[PDB]
């Protein structure tokens, strides 16, 4: 069959794996009590913008759900599965002559129909009486909550559409559900991903030297994705602190843009992902800016590595997330305890939530066509209401084909310190003449993308960790 | 005073540009008679969005106007000026705690103030409050249509405005004709987006390989610009057109997206910007995809060339536009008659709006903030309803300080050259015999930024342009 490719030694992704993302998407509604016979799942995809009132156009990346179900480029269409047959129709915007001139070939049909591998192609302006003559029970249409954003999904819509019975409740849970367990098509896709990004993060850590400034960095990273591995998109906007910023969990963005002068003795936390045909990867690396860590900076990594390894060595299916999460937290503990910059008992430490004060974050999220994947929380499954865990994306047990982020972190944010100092229940176990050299020292992060496979995971990500083999890389001449 | 700066190389951008641009709408707004004392400006600032529903995030760019007025990179901000004083006051969110852990370091109004240089700051929570104790007679809020997209541009809105006099006519206009004119703080800026740009396009030209994708070469182009420019943006989405590919005017969208191979034997039209601190770039290089012109290459890059130096040549104050577009579509009938794809009477070619089949588009447009600039058509200026005229985006006169891409090409477009040769009024011009050999050539543009000045222009861009230039350049090797 036919597949998406952008050439060179890019990926080739076979068109079948939508196909298969829509076949197990009815084949779950089937089982589905609620859903009658005759039922048709309407998505609507992305349409182009512009900048504001401008007429600058914004380059279109396709709605995400859209893409899981028909992995389609254009903007300003639509999609329609029949839930009994699996039948699946495009709907695409017929488009005027002058097309032609500004935008490129106006493609037939037929064009679109062998170019995505559906069953039927139709244009958009006859939706309403293409799915007429169908004579559907009910339009199975897209609307919920996305629970990292709190966005409210916009269901389909057309002219006409009112005119027919529409469901808007069944179809979120579900298609999330299919979601979040990757099929081994979209596996191969993010094994992709996170290879050029390592790849990727290689060349950088190779590029980086003292009085660069953080964005040359993002520069390059994007540079190789792009021309390397086809990635015309990140996943996200690049991170890449440098000193201080490293504490700064998702620096970068426009109020802070990677505008630091990177220091000797500087830490470097660059958290960049490039993504491919709509599938993210997320990956970070910390190492210091002169490529020699110091004895505080060696003591700070090695507690990541060591969460890091211990919570990949643990994860299997049956495995409880936030099981994962406390036991990253005890490590990091036991750690900064060996470093001096903690005493006590570990497990007073843990009772007192102490270790949400240098892992504010959750330890790990889903991964798929969003860094952020959907399916974290779905009806039964709660928010644990404590420091750390409250920022857990998702609460939920591993289970094979699950995707996910491992990324525990250690930071010296001073609100954070500065809180748990004021704090009785939590200052005696802090040694202030010890964390006080600490302050500005940023922080550390290691973040690997992992799959849950039946006995254990897949490890996807593949950079420099140990201290020996990331000094090591830095020092690459070639 | 204070400068933005992004280190290494970049342009120093001085916060004065923006206080200057304050004090000429104030300027302006205090002659127009729709105006009463006590007035004052309210500016909305772009709020930083996601993908659809998801939680991924949206690099922000701020919104055109409130940068012309304020420079302000952050989102979620208010501006205001009073009109009678040019005091001007920034509003900035009040941000919660934990933006310390995930975002940076909450900055405190006194910082904003002494980044921005502006003369007050407070919290948009306040500003119904702040508004309210200033006492003005009227709001004035931006509300007009944009001649390119034919969007509404929406205006600012907070929570007790309805208890205010609003008026959201005056403004619009006012604040276009200013942005029109670009103040000499302004060009240093486009002079600097069209440095980097210039570097970035020779660098392409440079590395451009038989056989490599499109892409490779935006990928390159935009990491010249961000890397060494510090241009984190571009000013519109790379056209990287190689062979058939360089007759569609803008490749490389979604939906066509710059993922063609490059083979021996075609052309190139790469049209590409970075941008800097939201001011634009527009240049567009066109080049045999193997560093020599054929005989057939050359002749149809050296007739955009012509017409390209002629309307520069002729570019000065009082010059109207459509005249330049016509003058373009002459010199263009005139070189494809010399080339043999024409034959008959020139001055019966243009009668018959010949140039338009070859040229489906304006000869060039405003530029400055953004690529398309505001301004092209004030009330009063009229869109010219022929072929090819009617796609300018703008009938003005000239005027010093005007900043404009200057961008002839000559393309060979199907279904234009298939609607000529059926229409007997224009297809006795067409030589067949000569014309087939041109299908699927693709075209040619070349595209200049300038300014209007008094004497005439100055030119912004600095790339190869002569067939000798180009090919010295793409060997790694030229006078504008
Ligand atoms: C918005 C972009 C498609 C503009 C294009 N670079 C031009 O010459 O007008
Ligand atoms: C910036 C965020 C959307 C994603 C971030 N890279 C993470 O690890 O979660
Ligand atoms: O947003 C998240 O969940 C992860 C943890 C901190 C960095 N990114
Ligand atoms: O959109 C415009 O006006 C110019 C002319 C063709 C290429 N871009
Ligand atoms: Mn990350
Ligand atoms: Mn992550
Ligand atoms: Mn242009
Ligand atoms: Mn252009």
């Amino acid at each position: 069959g036919p597949s998406f490719w952008l050439g060179n030694e890019t990926l080739k992704v076979p068109l079948a794996l939508f196909a298969l993302n829509r076949q197990r998407l009815c084949e779950r509604l089937r089982k589905n009590p609620a859903v009658q016979a005759g039922s048709i799942v309407v998505l609507q995809g992305g349409e182009e913008t512009q900048r504001y009132c401008t007429d600058t156009g914004v380059l279109f990346r396709q709605e995400s759900f859209f893409h899981w179900a028909f992995g389609v480029t254009e903007p300003g269409c639509y999609g329609v599965i029949d839930v009994d047959t699996g039948k699946s129709t495009l709907f695409v915007p017929r488009l005027p002559a002058s097309h032609a001139t500004w935008m490129g070939k106006i493609h037939s049909k037929e064009h679109f129909k062998e170019k995505y591998a559906v069953d039927d192609v139709q244009y958009v302006d006859e939706i309403a009486s293409v799915l007429t003559s169908q004579k559907p029970s009910v339009l199975l249409t897209l609307r919920g909550v996305n629970t990292d954003s709190g966005s409210v999904c916009r269901e389909a819509s057309f002219d006409g559409i009112s005119k027919f019975e529409v469901n808007n409740t069944i179809l979120h849970p579900e298609i999330v559900e299919c979601q979040v367990f990757k099929t081994d098509m979209e596996l191969e896709v993010l094994r992709y991903t996170n290879k050029i990004s390592s790849e990727a993060h290689r060349e950088v850590m190779k590029a980086v030297k003292v009085g660069m400034k953080e964005y040359e960095l993002e520069s390059l990273f994007e540079h190789y994705c792009y021309s390397r591995g086809g990635m015309r998109h990140s996943s996200y906007t690049c991170i890449c602190g440098s000193g201080e910023n490293s504490a700064v969990l998702h620096y970068g963005h426009a109020g802070a843009p990677n505008d630091r002068t990177i220091q000797n003795g500087d830490m470097c936390l660059f958290d960049m992902g490039g993504e491919y045909y709509c599938f993210a990867s997320d990956i970070t690396c910390s190492f210091p800016a002169n490529g020699k860590f110091t004895a505080d900076q060696k003591a700070v990594y090695e507690a990541v590595l060591r969460s890091s390894r211990a919570v990949m060595g643990a994860m299997k299916p049956g495995v409880w997330w936030p099981d994962m999460h406390r036991l990253a937290d005890r490590i990091h503990l036991e750690e900064l305890a060996h470093m001096g910059i903690l005493s006590g008992s570990v497990d007073a430490m843990v009772q007192a939530h102490l270790g949400a004060v240098f892992m504010p974050h959750g330890l790990g999220h889903f991964l798929g066509i969003d860094v952020h994947d959907v399916g974290g929380y779905p009806e039964g499954v709660e928010r644990i209401d404590e420091p750390g865990l409250r920022s857990l994306r998702t609460a939920r047990h591993l289970q094979p084909g699950m995707v996910l982020t491992v990324e525990p972190g250690i930071y010296f944010i001073d609100h954070l310190l500065d809180e748990a100092l004021a704090d009785p229940a939590r200052a005696s176990f802090l040694n202030r003449e010890v964390l006080q050299r600490f302050r500005g020292f940023g922080g550390v992060r290691i973040e690997e993308d992992v799959v849950v496979t039946d006995s254990g995971i897949e490890l996807l990500t593949c950079v420099p960790r140990t201290v020996e083999e990331i000094e090591a890389c830095m020092a690459g001449c070639d």
